[PDB]
DNA sequence: GTGTGGGTGTG
C-alpha cells in the first residue's frame, strides 16, 4: 500500500532479507567518505552491534592509525545522490560554517578525527545478493541536537558510542587531535 | 520499500 513509518537498528538489530528490503536508521560517526565518484560520495560510517548481513568489503575505514584496521561487521557504506549529499553537507555547514570539503585538508576525503556523530535513514536491499543500502535522510546529531533528534532509547544508545570510541577509537589518536575530537566536550 | 555498489587499503 502506500503508508509505513522509520523504524530503526544497528547491524545486530537488523532483519532484511534476500528478496526483503525495506527503510532504517543507522547511527554512526563517518570515517570515510568518497565524491570522486560522479554517482556520488561513498561513505564509511562506524558505530557498535555487529552487521551479520553479507553486505561487501565495506573497506576497513582505516581508523586514525593506519597500523591495523578493524572487521567490516563495525563500519558500513553509506551514499546518497550529490544533490542528497549538498542537502547533508548544508545541515553540516551549520555546525561548521562549511561543506565537507571545507573539512577535509583538501587532499584526501576521508574524516576520521571529527567524529561528526549522525543519524541517517537508508534503503536497505539485496544488490545481487549484498545488502545495498543508500542514504535517505542526514541529520547531524553531535550534543546541542541529539537530545532534539533522538531521546526514547536512541539517546541512551549514542551516549554508549562515544564511551566506546573514546577507549575503541585509541586514546593515543584523540591527543593528536584532541581539540578536533572534543568539539565541544570537555575532552 | 527508487537509482548513486566503487572499494575491498593504508593516507
Amino acid at each position: 500500500k502506500m503508508a509505513r513509518k522509520d523504524p530503526t537498528i544497528e547491524f545486530c538489530q537488523l532483519g532484511l532479507d534476500t528478496f526483503e528490503t525495506k527503510y532504517i536508521t543507522m547511527f554512526g560517526m563517518l570515517v570515510s567518505c568518497s565524491f570522486d565518484k560522479p554517482a556520488f560520495i561513498s561513505f564509511v560510517f562506524s558505530d557498535f552491534t555487529k552487521n551479520d548481513i553479507v553486505q561487501n568489503y565495506l573497506y576497513d575505514r582505516y581508523l586514525i592509525d593506519y597500523e591495523n584496521k578493524l572487521e567490516l561487521n563495525e563500519g558500513f557504506k553509506a551514499i546518497m545522490y550529490k544533490n542528497q549529499f549538498e542537502t547533508f553537507d548544508s545541515k553540516l555547514r551549520k555546525i561548521f560554517n562549511n561543506g565537507l570539503r571545507d573539512l577535509q585538508n583538501g587532499r584526501d576525503e576521508n574524516l576520521s578525527q571529527y567524529g561528526i556523530v549522525c543519524k541517517m535513514n537508508i534503503k536497505v536491499k539485496m544488490y545481487n545478493g549484498k545488502l545495498n543500502a543508500i542514504v535517505r535522510e542526514c541529520e547531524p546529531v553531535p550534543h546541542s541536537q541529539i537530545s532534539s533528534i533522538a531521546s526514547p532509547s536512541q539517546c541512551e544508545h549514542l551516549r554508549l558510542f562515544y564511551q566506546r570510541a573514546f577507549k575503541r577509537i585509541g586514546e593515543s589518536a584523540i591527543s593528536r587531535y584532541f581539540e578536533e575530537y572534543r568539539r565541544f566536550f570537555p575532552i
